[PDB]
């Protein structure tokens, strides 16, 4: 759910404030369209289609699925008790959080205007 996908981000990043992501770009956050204006957004829009896909599953709610997983010594598990929806929401979250930690982050697209740039 966004509360576990929030801690991942808090500890793959700790050196940023979680809500940094929350509204950047085309497709970190509310947003779900146009094009990525640079690699974090890149990783929230593999993010978003993840989401998507895995809401092909039956009964599967991407934001509001808990999953089981681990965020220790600097490794983030999703755990063997997940079912398919949890196994896959968790690995979004996940694959996500661990790319954001790796893109550059960049003051100028937080909270750009998405009617307008991202069509
Ligand atoms: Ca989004």
């Amino acid at each position: 759910n966004l509360y576990q996908f929030k801690n991942m981000i808090q500890c793959t990043v700790p050196s940023r404030s979680w809500q940094d992501f929350a509204d950047y770009g085309c497709y970190c956050g509310k947003g779900g369209s146009g094009t990525p204006v640079d690699d974090l957004d890149r990783c929230c829009q593999v993010h978003d289609n993840c989401y998507n896909e895995a809401e092909n599953i039956s009964g599967c709610r991407p934001y509001f699925k808990t999953y089981s997983y681990e965020c220790t010594q600097g490794t983030l598990t999703c755990k063997g008790d997940n079912n398919a929806c949890a196994a896959s929401v968790c690995d979004c979250d996940r694959l996500a959080a661990i790319c954001f930690a790796g893109a550059p982050y960049n003051d100028a697209n937080y909270n750009i205007d998405l009617k307008a740039r991202c069509n």
